[PDB]
RNA sequence: CACUGGUGCAAAUUUGCACUAGUCUAAAACUCCUCGAUUACAUACACAAAG
RNA sequence: CACUGGUGCAAAUUUGCACUAGUCUAAAACUCCUCGAUUACAUACACAAAGCA
């Protein structure tokens, strides 16, 4: 796959306006520098960057060429000629409109009025992906509080909730003056609320119900939680319509709006996080900062403390603009191999937060200009092998220049020393970061809400939410400059919804520094008897099992030191981890025990991990290995050893093991581990492939509403009573009269009739169902139940269709037969049921098509 | 930036004219000319000599004003390129240019006796005149080291030792003067020498030019060496009398042929310096070259090994990869730099030189026997360039091509590049026989006596000189060859009868090959001698000891009479580090170890020398040098870091250093070994770059010499004149017959008469005392000798030019006569007086571009200023 | 920041500038080979050890 | 193995190919930050211990 040469040469955007186009070059990261001001009509050319900061030379321009070259030795400056975008056939205008045909509509609700330039456009998209991902989350955390309770017909008890609301109208809902029926509606959610909190399972997300029976402790923490709540339910309005086809419009607004005891609730959750982190930062990170103030001979020692704060805490290696952590790699793969032997793994983490820091430092302040040099090298870079040769000869110059430093770092590397300098003084002041610091009072509220929303979140869910909106805010406050700049000088007032994104520039920084805090290990609930069930049911145990039995197992109740093996070992190795809190919180416990009885799939799992991966855990996991087994022989035995895994096989570990006892216990972590991944390898990316379906039906809806007020036909419609309405109308106009503002199905008359056929095979009560069941992860709910009869497992997807077609058929559909019959998903079925998606072709087709949905999927593909 | 002529960069080598013909040379391979056209300077009429297939240039119109040409082989596309027809010049009725001195006559009949109506012979003659000029250089340098060994005290005989010797005596009359029938002055003369010559001996110095005497005392080995070290000595007391006057103003003119004419025993000699050097490189060449012999075999799958055998030798002794038509060396460089960053690494710092010549190697036989088109090619490109960026552009572009077809065989290189494959290589038994060799070994009986004596002068010069004085005299012998070539074609057919003495010129082909041979075996490191105690002495002193220290002492520091094991670890460390050095050699060679550990405390010299130094390398030095150094430290930080260690640089500081270090003992060994050598090459960068000013001063002195003696057979004014009563008579003379007679022999002066004007103001400014001084301390390098004595005094020391100057005026003006007129502001000033210089150097004046390149600074070095102008 | 030829502009006293050449100028003709040069260089890896 | 521009080919037509772009397509603009991903991740070496309605 080769990259956009454009793009390379380092042109990152050409603006349109009416009679003018704005030339942008690529500044640090997301930077944009303005270098060319082109009249549209006579081509003449106005140099607007100065000598030192311009990046590209403008050659000639003409009506369907633009010429330029590097100014810094991409392709030698050679020349480089890219399409004057105004050049299109059949299109009056120079500014191109979007794909929808919904530009004009958007730039009145964005801005109040049309533009006839690109700009405004660009930036409203980019608020758009915004909802999109927020439309995901929201329902995924949705589901998982709901099966939270064990719904059993899909009553949600977050729909009652309004962040309008405070606590005491919550709590008290005959006790104000709202709508008869309002109060009634209040009462039925309030009643899940407190059942909710009996489970317990909220521990599952850090949120632990206090120790004490303190009534004004409890009665804070079911304030906070109740808070936490009402905000998802109202970003879920936001995202998503009601019945009436109606979505409330303050997404961006309320938290600055609602009762400011809400506002509270934000501030402690981020205080909390803040406040560990600021307390004493020398004193909690005194081993490394002493490792790094003796290594870093050239540096003052407060000068090294205020780089680690922000090297923890603000992560500006993160912001280089190059993997410091792929530079490392390449070090230790090439050079270092040594310090990847085993005997490192207990200390791992610390001698890599040290290794990094180094080379942090190195771009960061020592060698700013090798940093600039390695950024335009990688984005000259052309193929993604030429970047790995970058990062590779700049880990050769880097191994010539800190190998010495690195073997030092290997050489603390024990516990001896790790103790004794941990009992070592600091001789430090507290004040010296007072400079650096982060603290609650420093971040908008917006950035607290994503910050409250992560408690929700696993790791990956945090890095895919938090790098898609940082990433969206850091474009909008771009998209903004480029207006306001005195040479495009256009009027781009956001209306009063949207204020918010003239902070983006802040929301942009705040939230960066709320993926590093939110990624951080929150401290464990402890372990309660509910908590102990699903760890037990998710390994194999008696159905039967109570209560009263776990805890006698366990000696839960018995009071004193070192009886509780057992217990300590379930909760370090199953209670306390990420994945199983993943498979409790979107699936159940005894369902997936049952479908890890599914060689099949176990199998189909197993076949995408890495052979040299499959054959660490085969020696990790099999008592008695087989030398001679071929990879596919250690598949299947590890597969049936997670056929047949029970509670039963680590009744007799010895947590306190000495000796080869050690063997036993570390073999038993070993498979807890890798039955664990593998379940949660399958759950995970069956909510990934759900989550597309989620975004489909959340720009349906979105833009049905958008639709309506340019398309008369819609206007008595409602989507909710036939989710076809929309491409059904849509692609009948193009077949009638070249009279339709969708690019796609208007462009398109094959892709237009193709939708057509598939929109006819659907109908309205099948798309409803399809619609309910991707909101409520219906697919995980009822994987057990269908997921055994799939004949041949090959893909995600063709698991979660057949899955869905079983659901959406079940007690006629026309494809119901073949389906039962052929033990497959039914392609046909599968476009049939997209029909409502139809307008969209990319995404029609992307969700439609196995061969096209997964990005990951057949790189090999010429 | 600068442009190259379009006219050579086209192809047009030269125009030759002759009375009523035009001849058009085009450029063959390196050197060699191609006739292309034959114009009659009437009609204008051309004839085409070369063949299609060989013609590089047509020939377009040719008028009495221009020529107009353009290449056949893409220069601009086929471009018309103008050029002036030489035949055309105002005041001139002869088609046939004249020198600027206005010699060319008197210089024909010199070599070919008599006048000639061309401008051919001249450009020949031309090249002789310049090797003459760089054998007086060579000859001054030689002379004056053979009297700093001596210790000489400078008193009336700075030219007993040297003058005295004659190549005309045998071994046997030297030695015995008083059996020979000899004079009984030339007796005495010879005994002045033999004394000297006996004193020589004494010193045990010879051992600094690898004329080591032999261990044995039996008289037959003694005698022998003794001879051979006579002979040697002869010879350039020989050369010195062929290039230099003496005081009558009278010279030798048998410098070509003496060494064929005087006793064969001189000729023994000749053979035994040549024999020893090339059995050594001869006997078992394939044995003692056998690890890159083995692992360019198993790489070079497209030859045989034989043939590889074959090349190999021809790139170790002939090196004909130096001579494509271009750098080998740049070729591989960019490769590294652009795409061999790794091959870089200080890993491979111990088997650098070693990976270097299997990589060159490969490059050598790609463009040598593969594809010998794409060497033409690169060759014409480079001609067709005409910026030094577009050159190093084309070296670039070939390099990335290079790196494609060599990336592999780069990296195979390197792979074997570490000490458990080379050891390995090493222990093998190599089944090639040495009798492949048999038909490309060179021997002795192979050169020319003459090759052979320039073989000999080697022995008193370092690498660079070496260099200088070979590629010089390559050079010139090469023009010669194909003037001669050019003038004896059917196509001119001149006479060209080189008289006499210049009959070895009919062998310049030849002898420019055996040149060649002769800069690549004497570029060899020589056998390491055994270290005396005079050299443990220099080394000591050089470093810095006390000024009373005893033979006994340094014998007794050094264990040098103790016998035993692993008790001479501070001797070995001395003799690797420093008697070793070419570095220190150069030094002792030419300065006293005392007077440089003494000039070596001037921070301000040091300074400046470290100034020149670039940043990158002197960064490398303050990492290598400095035991705890600041990592925020500036460059001038740095270099005044380097300059104090190098003033407090003491012997003392290394007594303790263990040649068998180990781990933090070992890095301070290295560091040890890092600053003997930045010492070294500081000092040595101040003593070779005086020693290369003082040498342009020596060229003019052998000019004027040279240039008075044909100037009194055609000037009546100078008759009675004898040179060294006054030293400005040349310049004078010429300038007052062409105030009133117009004289018109030197165009110089005749054509400018301002600057005419302005030599004669200088000339009044001198004065015949003050010119004969300077040119005695020209030829006796005595501002290296007198450095010590009035560096101290410079107030800035901003050029080596201006320290040569300071010194050279302080040497003048001290007392011992009355004061001259410039000795009271020199004094004041404490730098160099810029009329001074003129007045010194209006002897020189009579050629201006020489005097005002000798008198002005900014003119001076043609490395300098490259940025002014 | 040269010297000399040729060829132009311009100044204006006997000037300069520009372009362009020159192996028949200056350590000095193209490409090499060199030198500047530190980066040395060098038939034998480097150390160590010894003649 | 997409979608849409632009630019060429075409002999084959509602078409096809090649090259090339695209933040105004699709989870989708460079470099990052991420994800794929197993290799988890994580202010405090690892272990043990502390962790019931
Ligand atoms: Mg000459
Ligand atoms: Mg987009």
């Amino acid at each position: 796959k080769k990259k956009s040469s454009v793009k390379a040469a380092g042109m990152k955007s050409i603006l349109v306006s009416e009679n003018k186009m704005y030339i942008t070059s690529f500044g640090k990261g997301n930077s944009a520098v303005l270098e060319y001001e082109v009249d549209n009509n006579d081509y003449n050319k106005t140099q607007l960057s100065s000598k030192d900061n311009s990046n590209i030379e403008l050659g000639d321009v003409n009506e369907v060429n633009i010429t330029f070259s590097s100014k810094h030795g991409f392709g030698s400056g050679v020349e480089i000629n890219t399409s004057n975008p105004t050049h299109r056939s059949g299109e009056s205008s120079p500014v191109r409109g979007d794909m929808l045909g919904l530009k004009s509509e958007l730039e009145k609700r964005f801005f109040g009025k049309t533009f006839d330039d690109n700009i405004h456009i660009q930036l409203i998209y980019n608020i758009l992906d915004i909802e999109k991902i927020l439309a995901v989350y929201v329902t995924n955390i949705v589901y998982a509080l709901n099966n939270m309770l064990g719904i059993k017909s899909y009553d949600d008890f977050m729909g009652y909730l309004s962040a309008r609301n405070t606590y005491e109208v919550f709590t008290h809902p005959d006790k104000s003056n709202l709508s008869d029926k309002v109060k009634g509606n209040i009462k039925k959610s309030l009643s899940k609320f407190n059942d909710l909190l009996k489970t317990k399972r909220l521990g599952y997300f850090g949120l632990e119900e206090p120790k004490t029976k303190d009534t004004r402790a409890s009665e804070a923490y079911k304030k906070r939680v109740y808070h936490m709540l009402a905000i998802v339910g109202q970003i879920a309005q936001c995202v998503f319509h009601d019945k009436s086809g109606a979505k409330r419009f303050d997404l961006y607004s309320f938290i600055n709006n609602i009762d400011p005891e809400y506002r509270d609730t934000l501030d402690y959750l981020v205080e909390e996080r803040l406040k560990s982190i600021n307390k004493d930062f020398i004193e909690g990170n005194k081993v490394n900062i002493s490792l790094l103030i003796d290594m870093m001979k050239g540096y003052e020692a407060d000068d090294i403390i205020r780089l680690y704060y922000d090297f923890i805490v603000l992560k500006s290696q993160k912001n280089l603009g190059f993997s410091i952590k792929k530079l490392r790699e390449k070090m230790l793969e090439e050079y270092g191999f040594r310090f990847k032997d085993k005997q490192y793994d207990s200390v791992r983490s610390k001698m890599y937060k040290l290794m990094d820091f180094l080379l942090f430092c190195n771009y960061y302040r020592n060698d700013v200009a090798a940093g600039e040099a390695l950024v335009r090298k990688l984005r000259f870079s052309m193929t993604d092998d030429e970047k790995e040769g970058i990062y590779a000869d700049e880990a050769a110059k880097l191994w010539g220049k800190f190998r010495n430093d690195f073997e030092n770092i290997a050489d603390h590397m024990n516990g001896d020393v790790i103790k004794e300098l941990g009992k070592a003084d600091m001789d430090f002041d507290e004040k010296i970061l007072d400079s650096e610091k982060k603290n609650a009072s420093d971040l908008l509220y917006f950035s607290k809400m994503i910050y409250m929303l992560t408690y929700f979140l696993d790791g990956k869910e945090i890095n895919d939410l938090l790098t898609t909106l940082i990433s969206k805010f850091d474009n909008i406050k771009e998209f903004l400059k480029i207006m306001k700049s005195s040479a495009v000088d256009v009027e781009c007032e956001l209306t009063a919804g949207y204020k918010l994104f003239n902070d983006s520039q802040r929301i942009t920084n705040e939230l960066f520094i709320v993926k590093n805090i939110a990624s951080m290990r929150k401290p464990a609930a402890s372990a309660k008897l509910t908590m102990f069930r699903d760890a037990l049911t998710i390994l194999g145990i008696d159905d039967n099992i109570t209560d009263d039995r776990i805890s006698e197992i366990l000696k839960l109740k018995e009071k004193g030191k070192g009886i509780h093996g057992l217990r300590n070992f379930i909760t370090n190795n199953v209670i306390e981890s990420s994945r199983f809190v993943y498979l409790i919180k979107y699936a159940n416990a005894q369902k997936i025990r049952e479908v890890a009885k599914n060689e099949k799939v176990v199998m189909f799992v197993l076949g995408g991990i890495p052979d040299t991966q499959i054959e660490r855990y085969y020696k990790s996991c099999v008592e008695f290995p087989d030398m001679n087994s071929s990879l596919e022989a250690k598949r299947s035995e590890l597969a049936r050893m997670i056929k047949n895994i029970s509670f039963d096989d680590f009744k007799n570990v010895k947590q306190q093991a000495k000796g080869r006892e050690n063997v036993a216990k570390e073999r038993a972590k070993a498979v807890i581990g890798l039955y664990l991944t593998v379940m949660y390898l399958l759950v995970k990316n069956l909510v990934n492939v759900n989550a597309r379906y989620v975004i489909a039906i959340h720009c349906l809806e979105r833009d049905f509403g958008l639709y309506k007020e340019i398309i008369p036909e819609l206007a008595s419609k409602n989507l909710k009573n036939d989710y076809r309405i929309l491409s059904q109308t849509l692609c009948e106009l193009c077949d009638d009269r070249n009279e339709s503002s969708n690019l796609f199905l208007k462009k398109n008359k094959r892709l237009r009739k193709c939708v057509e056929v598939d929109i006819n095979n659907a109908d309205s009560s099948m798309t409803r169902k399809y619609a309910n069941c991707i909101a409520h992860l219906t697919v995980v709910r009822e994987l057990k139940e269908y997921i055994g009869d799939i004949r041949t497992v090959d893909s995600y997807f063709s698991i979660y269709h057949y899955v869905m077609q079983r659901c959406i058929t079940k007690r006629k559909i026309k494809y119901e037969d073949d389906l039962l019959k052929n033990h497959g998903y039914t392609k046909d079925f599968v476009k049939a049921l997209n029909s409502p998606f139809g307008y969209n072709i990319p995404r029609f087709k992307n969700l439609s098509i196995e061969q096209l949905f997964d990005r990951n999927e057949y790189l090999t593909e010429k």
